[PDB]
Order: structure tokens, then C-alpha cells, then sequence
């Protein structure tokens, strides 16, 4: 099994097997909430459409696709012992928030993800990345995974848009996997969660298959009441499959 | 220990021994929050006055008291195995929300109680019953429990009304047992939690005993400060107002 | 190892070994958030400035310091078995709340602190003390501890004032220890950050400061200019040293 090069909350690595079991075949996989890309990186679709609301993420991805070697050589130079400290971290974090260059931004982004508190990605109300230092053993520079993602990106387009736009690019030959921010037990609202299910209803009536993952709750069974439901163990994870 | 025909969040099943230990005796038991009825179903008072804000609940109870066999027969049909899928569950939920007939509504309500997610009873802002499909393997039709509930209902009056009005019907022959929605750690507010205690204080002075049951917290010991308190095993508390 | 005569939420008795290890040396110790006084009672500074927002508390401490025998004598009357019941508890609480007499108030206040639900000190919107009866076995009367407190108070001033005013009293020969009300898992987030900003001002004038709090994202954020140490035992605690 291939690992993602970012640490990402909701990273769906711990349950590929369950997803792969239930995820139908097609020519093209559309992921409206790509995040770290673990589904993408452990399937064999002919092509991929991959999207996210997070503009820094998509921009990193385009860079990794188109400037692989340039990027990896630059990003390795921050994974040295001199940098594992609060003083350097806040220095890098301020550079990132002030920089207007996409490439240097993306070099810093990977450092921020591997050196900051729990690999979180967060922003204050001014749009500034605002995760503090994570105080870590020795962070792993993920070279192998970066090369694996670049190689694999040659069959993908990445877009920065909301789930309703990227789900509209799906067609007769596509499959759609949705992994939205989890339901509760700013950000992503209950209206959108219900909207997501509705869009999925539209796609299955057009013979496009859709699979959604989420927690198992009263609200998730309400929204996905038209899918086939599968419960999965670890609270409980739900998989909702709309097969035409 | 006799069981309730309804699954009901709350439900005093594992507290029964302690409640009965402290619950004084008399002609008549008033329960302003009857819910599923476990205290009713497990005591031997000569008479009961039973009340709840929930009018689907109370209307069901009046039907089970007045038209028992008719009710059992029509409810049992909803439990054949053809009804145990999502399409049917949603169709029945919709049928229930559109119906204006109390008797049909009471039949459908038992289905939804026993087929819906965790046995919840919840309504959206438009007033529609909104609990989703529970996907249980084989729900139990509670036929013995229904007949038991109806035999006992013959000495009971049921009212759909808020706690102050049901608590006013108590007299010197009554005992009053309160099982309000739990204190925390359009729902039932803190103003209402304190109002309940204050109504109790009034009753114990007219010589009518009251037992109230709740979580054990800083706020509940404050509200119930003028009662004898018993702790029980989050902890439970029983507030007893003895004349 | 000396105990505080008051039961006090977030009392620092369990954490003393960690605090002494990290707490620098000097002539004076300023506590902006003294509460029950554990650090005061278990250190050896030549003098002390001790402050809190709670005016019942500071008033009490001036009375224990200045009228010791008379206080211990009268407080003692209240710890008999006739007083360990609800009816009397509620009667005293009302007396406390109605009283205009600092001495009598200080006397009821210890009784309330020890017969009260969890040793809490809380007030309603009307400013009345509102903790209910705590149904305890038999409460310890804190005799020896009172005397230790008064003896040790001879080298202390007490002020009822907010943390920014007490911290302004520190000088070159001072060391500051802050134990603010805890961060989340009433003292506002803006106040939390202000405290760290004042600590930065102080370190810059060559005055050490040490802060105690939960280990969380926010505390790491606020204390980002301090050498951090993580303490074990329940959610995990942080100690933030600002050294010259
Ligand atoms: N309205 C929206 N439209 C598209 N993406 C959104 C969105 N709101 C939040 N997101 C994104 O949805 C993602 C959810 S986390 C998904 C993780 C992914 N399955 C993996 O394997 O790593 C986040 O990246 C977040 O940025
Ligand atoms: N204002 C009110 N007056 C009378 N009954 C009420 C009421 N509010 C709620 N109820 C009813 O009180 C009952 C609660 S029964 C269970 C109580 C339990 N301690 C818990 O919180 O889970 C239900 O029947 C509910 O419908
Ligand atoms: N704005 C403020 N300024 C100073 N003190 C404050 C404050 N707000 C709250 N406090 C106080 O800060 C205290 C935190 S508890 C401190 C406990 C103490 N370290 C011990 O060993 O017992 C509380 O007593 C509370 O009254």
C-alpha cells in the first residue's frame, strides 16, 4: 500500500480495503475532496479528476506534477537538523504567509505539514496559516512518496473548486468518491452535507456511480437514506453507495 | 419486573429498585413525565394520573386503554417481514406525518418506535417525525407488554399537558413522581428545572409527598436543596420531599 | 511539603516538583494568580507580592495575616458536628451573602470552602456566592495550615487586582509565576494572549517569568517565544519558561 506525502486529518489510509471493496470500476475517478490523496494513490483508474477547496493544496499538487525534480531538490533542503526548532519554524511560517511566489510557498507548505502541531492545516480569520510548532522526534522527508505522487499525477487534473463544480465534471465513464469533512457527533455546514447527498442522487439517476464516506449517525443515515449502506468497524464509519 | 411496550430514551428500568425503596405510598400516583411508563407498570397504586407534553404518546396510550384488541390486531400487521426495509420505513414515516387519523397514527407510531434508529422520538422544525431507519435484523412485536399495559391502564387517566398542570391535580391522597429530562453535564430549560423544584416545595407543604429523579450535579443539589437527597450508582440522585 | 488551608480548584500541590525544577531564583516572587497559595507556601523567597481578582480571597488573607489568633479562634467554632448539615450550610451562606463585616465574612468563607460542593468558589449574576452543600464525611479544620500561612505572610503583600496591574509591580530582583485559569479543551482567550504578551515584555527587561497551563494548540501558539516543558499525569500540562 502506498502512503501519501502529506500528513492530513481524515487521511483515509487506515481503511482503503473497505473502500476498494465497494468502489465500482470505470475509466475515470472524480474526487471532490481529494485532501491527501490516498484513494487516488491506491487505485488504478485510467484517469483522475481531483479537487479541493484549499487553494494552497491544489497549488502544491500542480507544482509537484509539473516541476517534480526542481521541487523535490528544493524541499529536501529544509528537512535538515538545523530546522527542527521553534525559532526556525515561526520564521518559516511568517515567510509563507508573506510570500506571493507559488513555488516557494509550496516548499514551505510541506515543511509546515511535517513540523507543525499534528500535521494540521489551519488559517486565522485573516487567511494566515496559524498552526504552531509540533515538537517532533525527527520528521521524515517523504521522498519516495513525492516521486510516486508525481508519476501518478501524469494522469490527473487538479482543480481548486467546491464539491458542486467538481462533481459536475463527472460523466458516463466516471466514478465519484466523496470524503467530505466529517459530520458532527466556519467550515462545512449541515446544509452542504445534505446538498452533497442530493447531488449524488442526481448522479446515480444518470448512471454515474457515487460512493460517500462519513461517520455513522442519525444525521448521516437521514442524508444518505437512498444509498446502500455499509457500516465499518474501528466510532463507526459508514459507506454509502449509489449503484445504478 | 414488567417491561414497557415502547423503547424510550430515559426509561427507568435499571433504577426501579431504588425508586421503589424511597417512593412513599398512597391511593394515587401522579407522573408528570410518564414517558414509557416503567414506574406505572411496576407499582401497585389504586389509581394513576399520567401525563406528558408529547401528544403522540398520550393519544397512543388512550387508544391502548380504550380499544385494546382492535389496536393489537392492526399494529401486528406492520411487523410482518415485508415491512423490514428502508423503502417501507420511509413510506410509513411519510404516511404518519401526513395522516390526520389518530388511530392509524397510533399504529404507525409503534412501527417507527421499533424500526427507527435507536428507538428515538424526534421532530424537525416543521413538526414532522424525523428519525431515520434503524436497520435492525428482527424487531420484537411487544404483544405481551401491550396487553399488560392495557390491563393496568384501566385504573389510569392520561393527559397531554405540561408539568405544572398535571402537578396541580395531586391531592392529599396522592404521591408525585417526577422524571424530568435530565439536567446537563425547544427542549426543557433551566428555568423549568428550577420551577419544578419550586412546585414540589409547595406540594410538600400541602402534605403531598414528591420524589424527583435527576443526574447528580452542582445545579441539581442547588435546585433540590430542601429535600432529603440520596445518591445512586455518572451518578443518579433522588430528591425526596417527605412531609 | 506544606498544604494550603483552602481547597482550591486547580491547586498546584501535585505539580510542585515540576514547578520548583523550572522556577528561577531571585529576591521577590510575584504571583498574579495566587489562588490558594501552594507555590508561595513551598518556596523560600525573601519577599512576596501576591494578587488575585477575587476580593473575598485577598480580604481573607489580610485577616489571616493581621488578625491570626482572633481568626483561628472564631473559625474553629464553625467546624463542629451541629454545622455539618444542609439547613445550617444554607443558613450560613445566606449570612455570608448578606453581611457587610469583613471579619465575619472571612470566617464564613472558610466554612463554605470546606463544607461546599467540591470546594468550589462560584458566584451568580447577582454576585452572591452560590455553591451548594457538599455532604462531606467530617471536614478537616485547617489549623496548622492557617498558622503556617500567617507566619509566612509576614513577608508578603496581598493585592486585589487584575494580572496586568500586579505584573507591573515586578522589578529586576523579581521572578513571576503565572497560574491563569485554564485554556479550553470568566477568563477570555484575548486575556490568555495578553498574558503571554506581558511575559514577553518582562523577559526583555531581564525579569524571568514561568507560566502554567494545559498542553494544547492555543497554549503552544501563545507561549511560542518560551522554552516549553511538558509534564505528565488526564490531559497533560505545560510549563512555559521565559529566561533572560
Ligand atoms: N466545500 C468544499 N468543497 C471541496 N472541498 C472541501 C470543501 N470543504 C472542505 N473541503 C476539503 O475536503 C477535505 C476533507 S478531508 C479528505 C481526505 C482525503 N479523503 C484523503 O485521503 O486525504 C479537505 O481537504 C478540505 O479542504
Ligand atoms: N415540559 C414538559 N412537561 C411534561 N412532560 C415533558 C416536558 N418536557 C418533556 N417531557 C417528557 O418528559 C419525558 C422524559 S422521560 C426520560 C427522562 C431522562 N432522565 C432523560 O433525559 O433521558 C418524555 O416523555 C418527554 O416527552
Ligand atoms: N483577570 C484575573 N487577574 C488575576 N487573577 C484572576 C483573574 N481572573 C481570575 N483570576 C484568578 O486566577 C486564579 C486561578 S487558580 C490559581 C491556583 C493557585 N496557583 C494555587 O496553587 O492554588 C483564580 O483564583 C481566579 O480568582
Amino acid at each position: 500500500k502506498n502512503r501519501a506525502f502529506l500528513k492530513w486529518a481524515g487521511g483515509k489510509y487506515p481503511l482503503l480495503d473497505d473502500i476498494k471493496r465497494h468502489l465500482p470500476k470505470g475509466e475515470c475517478l472524480v474526487e471532490p475532496f481529494v485532501g491527501a490523496g490516498s484513494v487516488f494513490l491506491n487505485t488504478d483508474f485510467s484517469r483522475y479528476i481531483l479537487a479541493d477547496i484549499n487553494s494552497d493544496l491544489i497549488s502544491l499538487y500542480n507544482i509537484v506534477k509539473m516541476r517534480t525534480d526542481e521541487y523535490v531538490q528544493a524541499a529536501r533542503e529544509l528537512f535538515v537538523p538545523e530546522t527542527n526548532c521553534a525559532e526556525v519554524y515561526y520564521q518559516f511560517r511568517e515567510e509563507f504567509n508573506k510570500s506571493q511566489d507559488p513555488f516557494r510557498r509550496a516548499v514551505l507548505f510541506l515543511y509546515l505539514n511535517r513540523y507543525g502541531y499534528n500535521g494540521l492545516c489551519r488559517y486565522n480569520l485573516r487567511g494566515e496559516f496559524n498552526v504552531p510548532f509540533g515538537r517532533y522526534k525527527k520528521p521524515y522527508f517523504p521522498e519516495a512518496e513525492l516521486y510516486h505522487f508525481a508519476e501518478k499525477a501524469q494522469n490527473a487534473f487538479f482543480y481548486c473548486e467546491s464539491y458542486a463544480d467538481s462533481m459536475a465534471r463527472a460523466d458516463d465513464a466516471s466514478v465519484v468518491y466523496c470524503d467530505p469533512p466529517y459530520a458532527p457527533l466556519n467550515s462545512f455546514t449541515l446544509e452542504q452535507q445534505a446538498h452533497l447527498a442530493e447531488i449524488a442522487e442526481g448522479l446515480v439517476e444518470r448512471h454515474i456511480p457515487v460512493l460517500i464516506s462519513n461517520h455513522d449517525t442519525m444525521l448521516t443515515r437521514e442524508w444518505y437514506q437512498r444509498a446502500k449502506l455499509h457500516v465499518v468497524k474501528v466510532v463507526d464509519e459508514l459507506l454509502a453507495l449509489y449503484k445504478p
